[PDB]
RNA sequence: CCGUGAGGGAAAGCUGAAAAGAACCCCGGAAGGGGGGUGAAAAGAGCCUGAAACCGGGCGGCUACAGUGGGGCAGGCCCGAAAGGAUGCCCCCUCCCGAAGGAAACCCCGGUGACGGGGGAGUACGAGGGAGGGGGUCCAGGGUCUGCCCUUACGUCUAGAAA
RNA sequence: GCAACCCGCGAGGGGCGGGGUCUUAAAGGGCCCGUAGUCACGGCCGUGAGACCAGAAACCGGGCGAUCUAGCCCUGGGCAGGGUGAAGCGGGGCGAAAGCCCCGUGGAGGCCCGAAGGGGUUCUGAUGUGCAAAUCGUUCCCAUGACCUGGGGCUAGGGGCAAAAGACCAAUCAAGCCCGGUGAUAGCUGGUUCCCCCCGAAGCGGGUCUCAGCCCGGCCUCCCCGGAGGCGGCCGGCGGGGUAGAGUACUGAUCGGGGCCCCGGUCAAACUCCGAACCUGCCAGCGCCGUAGAAGGGGGGAGGCGGGGGCGGUGGGGUAAGCCUCCGCUCCGAGACGGGAACAACCGAGACCGGGGUUAAGGCCCCCAAGUGCGGGCUUAGUGUCAAUCUAAAAGGGCGUCCCCCGCCCAAGACAGCCGAGGCGGGGGGCCCCGAAGAUGUACAGGGACUAAGCCCGCCGCCGAGACCCCGGCCCGCGGGCCGUUGGCCCGCGUGGGGUAGGGGGGCGCGGCCGUGGGGCAGAAGCCGGGCCGUGAGGUCCGGUGGACCCGCGGCCGACGAAGAUCCCGGCGGUAGUAGCAGCGAAGAGGGGUGAGAAGCCCCUCCGCCGGAAAGGACCAGGGUUUCCUGGCAACUUCAAUAGGCCAGGAGUUAG
RNA sequence: CGCAGGUCGCAGUGGCAAGGGGGACCUGACUGUUUAACAAAAACAUAGGUCCCCGCGAGCCCGUAAGGGUGUGUACGGGGGC
RNA sequence: CUUAAGGUAGCCAAAUGCCUUGCCGGGUAAGUUCCGGCGUGCAUGAAUGGAUCAACGAGGUCCCCACUGUCCCGGCCCGGGGCCCGGCGAACCCACCUCCAGGUGCACAGUCCUGGGACCCCCGACGGGGCGAGAAGUCCCUAUGGAGCUUCACAGCAGCCUG
RNA sequence: GGGCAUGACAGAAAAGUUACCCUAGGAAUAACCGGCUCGUCGCGGGUGAGAGUCCCCAUCGACCCCGCGGUUUGGUACCCAGACGUCGUCUCUUCCCAUCCUGGCGGUGCAGCAGCCGCCAAGGGUGGGGCUGCCCGCCCAUUAAAGGGGAACGUGAGAUGGGUUCAGACCGUCGCGAGACAGGUCGGUCUCUACCUGUCGGGGGCGCUGGCCGCCUGAGGGGAAGGUGCCCUCAGUACGAGAGGAACGGGGCGCCGCGGCCUCUAGUGUACCGGUUGUCCGGCAGGGCACUGCCGGGCAGCCACGCCGUGGGGGAUAACCGCUGAAAGCAUCUAAGCGGGAAGCCCUCCCCGAGACGAGGCGGCCGUUGCCCUGGGGGCAACCCCGGGGCACGAGGGCUCCCGUAGAAGACGGGGUUGAUGGGGGGGCGGUGUAACCCCCGAGGGUUUCCCGAGGGGAGAGCCGGCCCCUCCCAAUCGCCCGAGCGUGC
């Protein structure tokens, strides 16, 4: 084998390393949550910049307890939800697939979810509810489908961005089903969703870096004593063994970002009513400014600048739970 | 024309009987193109005939869920004027003869049984060879594609070649 | 003589005898004798000649070369700047003398640093279908001298020249180049061109400066002579033999017992009292072949003189080997086809063409034609899944489980801890388990999968080749017959029909000639496509194109047939609208004009590069009109063009 | 060429231009020469040392020969080795 | 004694020591190299030159200081290639042209067997495979093949000496 | 007729050397790899003399014997001489298990701490240096441990080129000699524009049973996405004569790997600002060139030396440990049944994903139509059917346009007047460092103290932004296209 010991260069774990096929984050997984009421198991919001802010670390075991320290922050863009129609889902009994049996709309859609989709002038809303009603003893989960308004983002583009998220926190279907017809047409504001200090999972599309070379994108060593090497130094040196032939965990060159990551257990540090406690004086570098609420996360989270992140709650949390108390933001690095 | 030199050294034939060598009109910057002329024929000065490789266009067949070339059988689409048959070919029916070979139903005897034996029966049938009747329209041949079956480029030394 | 066959004569053939001659004292022996040659035409083969075609490195003859390079000679040119500081010469200081010390002056050196110039170290940099058949960048070495450089001159091939590397002597040097000897030779390598039909090998023995060659035999083929016997099989009569086994008696080896002997035991390729199977000699018979020609003999031509697989000789050797070296049958080579998963030589079996039928090996759950066929038993491990090539397994352990045999106990007082019926031990067999560990991808050995669709003992039917049977067609060998015949046709018979090298027999095509008969401007040859005929080489016809020659038949002759030779010459592809048109320290822009057309030509403005020069001034050799003017853009310039060292037309070089 | 004073920068040989230095061993004394196109060297040469053939009509070498080189020279010389 | 003598002065695990990374010191955390000693030295030694390093070195080597993208360990930037457009427009190579696995076979298969896959076409990149391309293997052997060189080979010819 | 001779004996008269080498060929024949074989090599088993205080088998294993692997070396000569690039290292990927650590279990001559031995197990780890061309090996400091093998002795059309193994040269030795040595030593060209395939990423189309939009599902595919240490407590406790000295559980944090991110810090930053050298533009100011001239600072962006995330569980099992339990009145983990049992396998988790041809589910939008020109046929009286073309209707889609959450080309995303998409203008925030003008000070000198003068101070900064906001002032225009519609059968 090897002449000397030492791990792979890179995860194949993320084969084939492609462009995401969309923009928007697509969750595969949503955890089982016991809130003891009903409500939205994520919420999804526009990545405005980073900051870092001054915390109390409340953790009663941590080695800086009680003390006051750094941390790096995300700020989240977060405009309400709005809720445009309620979809339900059962098992197939042939496969035991989950497949959606029908949706009901809100009569009358804003007129910028026009841009994305072919609506009729008027949904007859009460029929749609009608004949949803006959599939509730074969539900097994409920979602609804919620639109962006990116005109009250600071991006202020028109185009929404639309997606599922399902209604959980109690383990009965049927008072998901009537608590997801009350929101129809109704907004979601992230308040609605998560409580400060809680944890949750991001999923977002990464940064694009376009084309890459073999170095950047796996971590190859550069061939050491560089100048010595004919024909490059920015490379592996042999791309395989006479046999098998080039497989497809040899490293290569191509397409590095843009594609779709799930980080865990990203702590809400505050989530805030009006963006212009946080926002710069000099807004935020390429992004502008936040003028609705917003959502602090402790750390940093996949994707450019404009992404929309979606935030779910932990599918891995670990056993020992944040403190109940919110925790104290002292300063951010935003303000004066 | 090559080598300082001694020396070395190619490729390259064909308008038409006659120039009758293309007037004249339109277009183009021009090479030239279209129309219109000459001649038995463009044979058009890049000049007899004008093959193949090769490239363009048209036509026939195939073409994005199916692994390629060759052969046989069956079929689809297309061609099938002449030089081949059309007294053809194909289907049906009936009749006759028939090599090697050759059942079945059913009755009887045996075996646990798979099956064997006597009769039915050298029958029904059977390559093919003869005769007639009704119906149809091309048949042969060719291009290409599909299905099924078969199939390991050539030349060579070698004990041994798809190597 | 019915025939069978017997008898006589008996060319040719065979044997003797006789004769000529040589040798010898002679006898004996050698050669020769009772008839056929010679000349020609065609063919095959040998030897020489270039000798089927292509191919050396070489060697010799006579010439040519020192514009390159090596050396030397004659006559010109060049080397910024700085540093060090020899001999010699002054002054001062110390000092008793000698002398010593300091400072200066001076300007030596195959001295030092470093431009030009010369050289060529490193990056083992770039380039490596290059800018270049030796370059570029960088870093380096020398740089007043055994220094670098121009012109002229000398030394020439077995010779030169060499501060010597066998360097260099015109991209050529462990012996130049040109032409000639010369088509050098090659036991070696490559190539060697139409069809059908008949037969059909070998890699063995001997000799060889022989081992990649060749010759004489064996094996193939064709022809002729000859004339009745022959032998890959079997039975018998009469013989030969010394292997397997056996023995331990001769020659040897070797373990024990008993008193050099006796008894028991272990052995022998180079031991043998015995002794098979088996092979082999003669005779008689059988069987088969043979007058449609046995034995024997003569002549022509070979190929081949590398073999290989299976099985058998424990062959002999070797740890073993898809190993080396012998002996024998068969098969591959040179043999199609069915089975084996594939697969020259394992099994089956030998193929002219078409069709029908039946079997062989092997198979019958699906793939896949035919059985989810029949009875019994075993295995629980997916063990295993119908011989070999072919992908596996040992010593050993296991009552795991099925089974067979033996010994002992129990006569109901056995085994196990009164109860009541079987119990304990040994030996063996079947299947399976452990022993059992590998490298790209699943219980691999064809896959699916199967608890039988596995294994053992038996059984029934079916499928399945080109084999075997039958029908039709074809061809062949041999024999017979007919026909005025360098040939054609008919009949009969064949347990006739594979074939590389090679031998033998017949036909097709191409160019010309000698004859004969024809076609063609109402359309020859050629060319494109098509129909028909022939097993085939090929022939013939049709439609189109073309524009003047051509063909049938008989005979004769060749500069006579291509798929291939790193074949030759020409043309033309894919690659591909791809590489390159970057790198070496400059580059363009605006406006106007000309023009069919302008980033690029002409003019101005702006911007840049050189400036002891890849760039300004002069000029030798070499080049030879490239100079200048006018005009131009088919070609030429790595793009464009109205430009040009390009093209066309004109002009131009003045000397005491 | 020197002296005194003032003064700025991170940096004053400011760009350009422009030695890294020291200790030791092996080896050839040194400068020089070399495999044009894979070897620049410790190889060749070298000054110096030493030996040999030679008194010139010599020694050594070239040429078929006529003749030639060393030699327009002469042992403090010519040639030949190490 | 053996073909005469019998390695002197020196020098050394040497560019010369196989054994051998010899043994003991130095230097390193760790030293098969290096330096200093040791020496019956496989096989050192005197113009075949021995010992010997001042000066010199694009010679070969070890150590120390300084220094740093050599490295830890990679990042960002600049010019030209690159990529895209316009224009010009080749070559190498080429029997045909090839998804993967495990087999089989002239024993290392694109083409054979049994499997596993694949909608087809196009662009960029790379260099694992095509026993990739280049060059009738220089290695090695064979040939009754060469060339050049050597001498105690077989011969021969000059040159010199001698009658 | 006898003899004189060829012993290489079916009869030439015959020495070397080539690494300066050349030609013809040979896989008839060596060297590397491959094939066969496995003596050798490595690994496993049987046996049990003997050692182990007693005691064969805790640990060993004499004398012998049975095997496996293909990993050393050899044997052979089957393939390859019109050629498969010859050692090692670098880089990069994968596979094996005969397991060094990490997980599980057992034995012990296992008190504890340690150690030794066997079994399951290949998911992960197995590192940094000194010496030598190495490989191997020895050594140093660490460490959980610093395992071994296969892939054409994996990988030179990827590199490197130190050794080996060309031509030059030196030494020792051998040879009369030229030369030789697989003894030492110094020097000594690493060629190719990638045709196919593969791999990695990026596009166009056709299909999915009329077209389309949006949201989903999940067959299968990929994964190591995580691995592994330390400290405190337990506790100076259990154990132990003492010396010494654990463990389960609980708490905290790293190292290696993987995936993100740019707030901080660090790097860069030929945007930008300043200082300053030489020269040129007459001086000042401003500027060219010195290939950013050099130097300092530096926004955005990118980035690591920075920051963030990176888990437990469930199921069936392996080695095995047990329950009940007969065969076999007892006993027995096993024969039926049952309980427990690994970093391994499967799922959970993350990524790709309907070309998943059984081409899926859901909701919605659209089409399911007409007209014109022309050719043919039927009966002709309209008419109807068929061929070709054109136009309209029509959801949806594209080009053109302004751009950037994106980017090699394509693609993707945003905006497009019902509009803040780029620019301009104003404002915010930021970089540099305080321009011009003016006033004061200035070592000293002179037209004497109204001039020169490097420079210092004040007020004012000045220049600039590939960032944010606001504002229609300019430009997102004019336009060019694609598009289902119909039959037939099962
Ligand atoms: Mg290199
Ligand atoms: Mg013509
Ligand atoms: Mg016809
Ligand atoms: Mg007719
Ligand atoms: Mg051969
Ligand atoms: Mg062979
Ligand atoms: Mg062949
Ligand atoms: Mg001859
Ligand atoms: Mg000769
Ligand atoms: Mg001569
Ligand atoms: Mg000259
Ligand atoms: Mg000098
Ligand atoms: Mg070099
Ligand atoms: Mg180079
Ligand atoms: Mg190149
Ligand atoms: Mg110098
Ligand atoms: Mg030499
Ligand atoms: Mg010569
Ligand atoms: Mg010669
Ligand atoms: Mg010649
Ligand atoms: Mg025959
Ligand atoms: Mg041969
Ligand atoms: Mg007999
Ligand atoms: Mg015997
Ligand atoms: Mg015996
Ligand atoms: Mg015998
Ligand atoms: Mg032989
Ligand atoms: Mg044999
Ligand atoms: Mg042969
Ligand atoms: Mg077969
Ligand atoms: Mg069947
Ligand atoms: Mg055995
Ligand atoms: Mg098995
Ligand atoms: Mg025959
Ligand atoms: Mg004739
Ligand atoms: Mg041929
Ligand atoms: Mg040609
Ligand atoms: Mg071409
Ligand atoms: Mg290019
Ligand atoms: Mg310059
Ligand atoms: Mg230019
Ligand atoms: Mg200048
Ligand atoms: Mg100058
Ligand atoms: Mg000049
Ligand atoms: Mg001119
Ligand atoms: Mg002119
Ligand atoms: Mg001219
Ligand atoms: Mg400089
Ligand atoms: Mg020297
Ligand atoms: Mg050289
Ligand atoms: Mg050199
Ligand atoms: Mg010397
Ligand atoms: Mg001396
Ligand atoms: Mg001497
Ligand atoms: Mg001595
Ligand atoms: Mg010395
Ligand atoms: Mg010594
Ligand atoms: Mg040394
Ligand atoms: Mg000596
Ligand atoms: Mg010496
Ligand atoms: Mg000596
Ligand atoms: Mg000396
Ligand atoms: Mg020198
Ligand atoms: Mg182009
Ligand atoms: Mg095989
Ligand atoms: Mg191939
Ligand atoms: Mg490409
Ligand atoms: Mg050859
Ligand atoms: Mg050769
Ligand atoms: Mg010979
Ligand atoms: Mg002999
Ligand atoms: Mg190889
Ligand atoms: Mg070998
Ligand atoms: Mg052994
Ligand atoms: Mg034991
Ligand atoms: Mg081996
Ligand atoms: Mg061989
Ligand atoms: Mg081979
Ligand atoms: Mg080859
Ligand atoms: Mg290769
Ligand atoms: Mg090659
Ligand atoms: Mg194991
Ligand atoms: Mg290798
Ligand atoms: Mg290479
Ligand atoms: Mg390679
Ligand atoms: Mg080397
Ligand atoms: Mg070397
Ligand atoms: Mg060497
Ligand atoms: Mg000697
Ligand atoms: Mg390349
Ligand atoms: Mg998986
Ligand atoms: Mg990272
Ligand atoms: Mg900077
Ligand atoms: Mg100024
Ligand atoms: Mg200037
Ligand atoms: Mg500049």
């Amino acid at each position: 084998g090897l002449k000397i010991n030492r791990p792979r260069r890179g995860s194949m774990g993320v084969y084939p390393r492609k462009r995401a096929a969309d923009i928007v984050p697509r969750v595969r997984t949503w955890p089982e949550v016991n809130l003891g009421k009903p409500t939205l198991l994520g919420f999804a919001a526009y990545k405005a910049g980073m900051l870092h802010a001054v915390v109390v670390d409340d953790r009663p075991t941590s080695p800086l307890y009680g003390k006051e320290v750094v941390k790096a922050v995300t700020v989240l863009d977060a405009p309400p939800l709005y809720v445009a129609a309620v979809r339900l889902y059962t098992l197939d009994p042939t496969n035991g697939y989950k497949v959606a049996v029908g949706e009901a709309w809100v009569s009358e859609p804003p007129a910028d979810l026009r841009r994305v989709l072919t609506l009729p002038e008027k949904f007859d809303t009460e029929k749609q509810l009608k004949a949803l009603e006959e599939y509730r003893d074969v539900a097994v989960d409920v979602r609804v489908l919620v639109a962006t308004q990116p005109r009250l983002s600071g991006i202020g583009k028109k185009t929404p961005e639309v997606l599922e998220i399902p209604v959980g926190g109690v383990p009965s279907i049927d008072e998901r089903i009537n608590f997801a017809i009350s929101l129809l047409g109704k907004t979601v504001s992230p308040k609605d969703v998560f409580t400060p200090g809680q944890l949750v999972d991001v999923i977002a599309v990464t940064k694009g870096k376009g084309y890459q070379g073999v170095v950047k994108r796996f971590g190859v060593t550069i061939l050491p004593r560089w100048h010595k090497h004919r024909k490059g130094h920015r490379r592996t040196g042999t791309i395989g063994p006479q046999a098998p032939a080039l497989m497809f965990t040899q490293p290569r060159p191509g397409q590095m970002g843009f594609h779709q990551r799930t980080e865990y257990n990203k702590r809400i540090l505050k989530i805030g009513d009006n963006g212009a406690e946080i926002t710069p004086k000099s807004g935020f570098p390429h992004y502008g400014v936040i003028k609705g609420p917003y959502i602090l996360l402790q750390g940093s989270v996949p994707g450019a600048r404009k992404r929309l992140v979606v935030l779910r709650y932990p599918v891995r949390p670990p056993k020992k739970a944040p403190p109940a108390a919110e925790p104290q933001v002292v300063w951010v690095s935003s303000q004066s």
